[PDB]
């Protein structure tokens, strides 16, 4: 009844042109009892119900236990049906079990998703699984075991590629991760932006948005530390 762990979470949000209002989603959420979610997409009221629903589905099947080859073809079989061509959306999500710290991510496109532990800075991805076995939507997914500490930190295409006069989006991404000094979410984002808005002289290309979530150990508010 009581969860091992607890997240602390932050976000960061821009429109195109320092407009008002961002056609990037996110959500995080608790995800029934032991689990908690996050995910952020890009490409209407009703359009925001489908996405929803079907973010729901690719919750269960990654949850399910399924194999992840298995869980692979079944989404993409998913996105198919409910899904046109000309509609090209991105989405990452990642999955915390509350009790373990295990995560299951999946990710649909090019934009990377990061763990930061201590110094390191990981890129989370899945190998193209084998040739001959098609993959419409080039999905990837990927299980890691986390630890108390461990920033997990997802971004919107828009501010992946953000940065301007930089070929290596990838990289100068990690260097920034890297370069931090605060363990603050909410921080963490609003920095992001500000390197990469900085790049641009003020000028904003499209919808930019980041989420960091950081995992904690759930210690209770009432507890006192040991010594040494």
């Amino acid at each position: 009844h009581h969860h091992s762990y607890r997240v602390s979470t932050g976000a960061a949000h821009a429109a195109k042109g320092g407009g008002l209002v961002s056609g990037d989603s996110y959500s995080m959420m608790e995800l029934g009892a032991r689990k908690y979610a996050i995910a952020i997409s890009d490409g209407g009221a009703r359009a925001h119900f489908e996405s929803n629903e079907t973010i729901k589905l690719l919750e269960k099947i990654l949850e399910s236990g399924i194999d992840e080859k298995i869980a692979i073809k079944t989404i993409n079989s998913i996105l198919s049906l409910r899904t046109t061509d000309e509609i090209y959306s991105t989405l990452d999500l990642s999955i915390i079990d509350l009790q373990d710290a295990s995560c299951k991510f999946l990710k649909v496109g090019s934009t990377p998703s990061f763990i930061k532990r201590g110094d390191q800075v990981m890129k989370v991805q899945a190998s193209n699984l084998p040739i001959g076995i098609i993959n419409e939507f080039d999905v990837e997914v990927v299980s890691e075991q986390l630890k108390a500490g461990d920033l997990l930190i997802m971004m919107s295409d828009g501010i992946f590629e953000g940065p301007k006069h930089v070929e290596n989006h990838d990289l100068w991404m990690k260097r920034k991760m890297k370069g931090l000094k605060t363990n603050d979410p909410q921080e963490i984002a609003d920095l992001l932006m500000e390197e990469v808005i900085r790049t641009r002289s003020g000028q904003i290309e499209d919808d930019m948005t980041v989420v960091v979530v950081r995992i904690d150990h759930n210690t209770p508010k009432w507890a006192s530390i040991p010594v040494p």
